[PDB]
């Protein structure tokens, strides 16, 4: 029997945390941070995750704007908005929901937010800065699934890690995060890490997989990883989200049966995904204090 | 018994395309490309380094100038020489040999050299770009362990691919083009990757080069990578330069084991080596064209 970390739980001490950092910083004469977010278009699951952030926000003491816009809106425009948000001082953090309308190009407008103010940590300098291991805004599921490792006591440095998915802003930033020098500016996890994405076959995923000390998954795959392709002992983090069948919600991971073998496991609902909330309201004081 | 690739022969073919490529753009009535070289100190190595690249650069029909400062130099005093460099039109490319001395902060310089002119590719905005596969001045070296890869035409996607060493420099490139989609704006090898480095026990190391299709050393340890540790037919780059004992040149790889049981190796000296330079070439033509 697997320990089955609760993201719940972690985030809600993570939120305990913010909320008292908050308090000190307001409490000795600062402004309030303020986090402005700019949800583009009807997307049940953007307006859901966006809701997350807010409630998230108000409960350790962060002010928050949603900005909406309907899908129409150009390109243009959405950078001009950008601009201003970028130029208000009372704006900490600004993040622009994913995904955007066909029509808008997202790494432009990624890097169009201020390095400072980017929450998301997706400006490329944010990411350049991440990948040279130096102090940068981290991107908040990434470090939800770091911050869920080192918490537990589960450990990194010479251990085998498997990341399936290569995503820019989920499992490049995982691996980057956890190969990297202890040493460094920017700590990493010292751990032997595998990448594998679209092009891993099957039987060389589970010929990694099973070497794999810790193993993450964020394919968007259900039943990607079973119990036969895991170590006994090993921790499985389970970072994807899939809609599946009434519709339902399940990760990567068939966890019914990972649950036998793992020593420990992340549930989906109730896993990384509380964390994502949780970090993003970290890195908001953190634009706030302006320690970059 | 292992093809050996003759980087040698290789980087001579790079040479001819981009002596025609810069025949051509001066041809047409361009000015010939310029690139500046920054060497402090009096490290011999340096200078026998940067004096293999301004010969390569006579030899393609690009104008080279090698400046030299004394391990004195302050900091203040070299970025002022570098904006000086960057805003001069004749200068096309720009690069500072590294290592600096210790007084000197070498990440600041690096990210002093304007990106339009940082044919190093160690710019925080190259480094970026690479990392979010987009089209960026590549660092030599990489570029150059890929061009032998692809040019011999040693299969990468679905492949299984072992990295021995994780720095800013050599190793993080490495696994970075290797690893990612050849769908990209700038494509990767869409080969699965493993990341190794300093606290990868040897035991774990061997158990995932054992599986690899392609091994690739960069770490600067002899003897690193035997005969053992590498399945029947897999391609061994040698990317290590070890001074050992008179004093003698050798890789990471043991390269006389080796050879009889990988498909490909390449030695040192004469592998890697000159195509570092080779592409060196061709990023200046690149910075000249202004094509970023
Ligand atoms: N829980 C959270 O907080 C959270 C946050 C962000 C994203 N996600 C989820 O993580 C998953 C991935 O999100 P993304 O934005 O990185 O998605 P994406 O669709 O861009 O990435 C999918 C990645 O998985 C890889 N992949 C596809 N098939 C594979 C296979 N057979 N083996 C290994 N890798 C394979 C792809 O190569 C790609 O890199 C999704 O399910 C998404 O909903 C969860
Ligand atoms: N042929 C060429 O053109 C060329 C160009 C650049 C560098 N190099 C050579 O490549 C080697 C590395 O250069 P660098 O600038 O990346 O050096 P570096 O000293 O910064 O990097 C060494 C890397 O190897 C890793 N390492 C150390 N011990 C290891 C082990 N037991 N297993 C796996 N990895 C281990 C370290 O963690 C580190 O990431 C050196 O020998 C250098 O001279 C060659
Ligand atoms: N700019 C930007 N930043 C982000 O960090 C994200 C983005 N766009 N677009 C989509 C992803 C996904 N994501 C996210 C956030 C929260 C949760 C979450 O709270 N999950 C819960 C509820 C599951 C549900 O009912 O949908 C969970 O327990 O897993 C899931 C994904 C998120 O916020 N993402
Ligand atoms: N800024 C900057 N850019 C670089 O790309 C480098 C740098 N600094 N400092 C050291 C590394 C190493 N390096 C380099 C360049 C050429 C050769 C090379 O030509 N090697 C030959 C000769 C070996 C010898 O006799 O020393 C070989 O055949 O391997 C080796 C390393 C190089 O140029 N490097």
């Amino acid at each position: 029997e697997a320990v089955v970390i609760s993201g719940r739980k972690l985030a809600q001490q993570i939120k305990q945390e913010v909320r008292q950092e908050v308090e000190e910083w307001v409490a000795s004469g600062n402004k309030r941070p303020h986090l402005s977010v700019i949800l583009v278009g009807e997307n049940p699951a953007s307006h859901s995750y966006v809701l997350n952030k807010t409630r998230a926000a108000a409960v350790v003491g962060i002010n928050s704007e949603t900005i909406m816009k309907p899908a129409s809106i150009s390109e243009e425009e959405l950078l001009n908005l950008i601009n201003k948000l970028n130029n208000d001082d009372n704006v900490d953090g600004l993040l622009v929901q994913l995904p955007l309308p066909e029509h808008i190009d997202e790494r432009r407008i990624c890097n169009a937010v201020s390095p400072d103010k980017d929450v998301d940590g997706f400006h490329v300098i944010n990411v350049g800065r991440m990948c040279l291991d130096q102090y940068s805004m981290l991107p908040a599921t990434p470090w939800g699934v770091w911050e869920i490792i080192k918490r537990t006591g589960i450990p990194t440095l010479g251990k085998n890690v498997v990341v399936a998915g290569r995503s820019k802003n989920v499992g490049m930033p995982i691996a980057m995060l956890l190969h990297t020098d202890g040493a460094h500016e920017r700590p990493g996890g010292d751990a032997t890490v595998t990448i594998s994405h679209r092009y891993t076959p099957k039987e060389q995923l589970k010929k990694h997989t099973i070497l794999a000390d810790i193993v993450i998954s964020a394919a968007g795959i259900p039943n990607l990883i079973t119990a036969d392709m895991i170590k006994e002992g090993a921790a499985v983090i389970d970072v994807g989200i899939n809609r599946v069948h009434k519709p339902k919600l399940v990760g990567d991971v068939d966890f019914e049966g990972v649950r036998q073998k793992a020593g420990y496991i992340t549930p989906v609902p109730g896993g990384v995904g509380p964390m994502t909330v949780a970090m993003l309201m970290k890195n908001t004081i953190i634009a706030a204090k302006k320690v970059l």
